[PDB]
């Protein structure tokens, strides 16, 4: 499919953009913030790679009676903790709540990628481990993480608030649409379902970026 390809190029250059936009932001930057511009840099260039290799035609494995694209949860592995982190940084957290909110989104990305990669019913079962870490995740999120950042200036307290709800919003769209694309239901066409993510990516990747750089100023 030419249109599955477009749409992974289309990834690729939005995350090009983001990346070398961030570098750019981060040269120059105080030996106490560009762990900022560093963490935003590899969230956007690792997607960008892997959606560069997509479009290549790497990755693209059959399952049952569908194709899962591998280099998309190995994307989501790698770039969803440094988000997490980006977001500890602000609120506050120290190893110990760090490494819980971790954690609990690595089980997620790992769940959702066992999932997709088995053809049995038993999928839904790894979907379903993925579902209560998430509302998990959220949790640590919206709460503790969220008290934790009430103690920072009143613009990093904003600046967090703003990215959490970005996230939280947006990341929990993103199961839902596995369980109607091809993954579960398939009652969403393997294209549909790409152009969606690869929206949802940008957005919750570059997007956050951007965001975060208006904040710096
Ligand atoms: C840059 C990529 C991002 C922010 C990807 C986010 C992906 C998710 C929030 C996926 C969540 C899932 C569940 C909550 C249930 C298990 C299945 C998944 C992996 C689709
Ligand atoms: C890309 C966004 C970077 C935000 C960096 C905020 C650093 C706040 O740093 C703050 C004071 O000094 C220090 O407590």
């Amino acid at each position: 499919m030419v249109g599955l390809t477009t749409l992974f190029w289309l990834g690729a250059i939005g995350m090009l953009v983001g990346t070398l936009a961030f570098a750019w932001a981060g040269r120059d930057a105080g030996s106490g913030e560009r762990r900022y511009y560093v963490t935003l840099v590899g969230i956007s260039g690792i997607a960008a790679v892997a959606y560069a290799v997509m479009a290549l035609g790497v990755g693209w494995v059959p399952v049952a009676e569908r194709t899962v694209f591998v280099p998309r949860y190995i994307d989501w592995i790698l770039t969803t903790p440094l988000i997490v982190y980006f977001l500890g940084l602000l609120a506050g957290l120290d190893s110990r709540e760090f490494g819980i909110v971790i954690t609990l989104n690595t089980v997620v990305m790992l769940a959702g990628f066992a999932g997709a990669m088995v053809p049995g019913i038993e999928r839904y079962a790894l979907f379903g481990m993925g579902a209560v870490a998430f509302i998990g995740l959220v949790y640590y999120l919206v709460g503790p993480m969220t008290e934790s950042a009430s103690q920072r200036s009143s613009g990093i307290k904003s600046l967090y608030v703003r990215l959490r709800n970005l996230t939280v919003v947006l990341w929990a769209i993103y199961p839902f649409i596995w369980l109607l694309g091809p993954p579960g239901v398939a009652l969403l066409t393997p294209t549909v379902d790409v152009a969606l993510i690869v929206y949802l990516d940008l957005v919750t990747k570059v997007g956050f970026g951007f965001i975060a750089l208006d904040a710096a100023a």
